[PDB]
């Protein structure tokens, strides 16, 4: 494997308005780092969607979470 980002500007831009609020509420669980490293990069799948929709708003339902990641991610 390797590092990278799953979140990207382009996904992001309608995620922005979309997940990424959900990360910016997420924000509240966590302190710091998780939420910055989980709300906009390498955020997509592994963070903002185990955290952010995993737990609130799909915690299943990463279907088309997981298509977003193709322009995300």
């Amino acid at each position: 494997q390797i590092f990278d980002s799953s979140c990207k500007g382009v996904y992001d831009r309608a995620i922005f308005n979309e997940l990424e609020h959900v990360c910016n509420d997420c924000y509240n669980l966590y302190r710091t780092s998780h939420v910055a490293s989980g709300c906009r990069v390498n955020c997509f799948e592994n963070h903002v969607f185990d955290d952010c929709v995993y737990e609130l708003l799909l915690h299943n339902p990463e279907e088309v979470l997981l298509m977003r990641d193709a322009i995300r991610g």
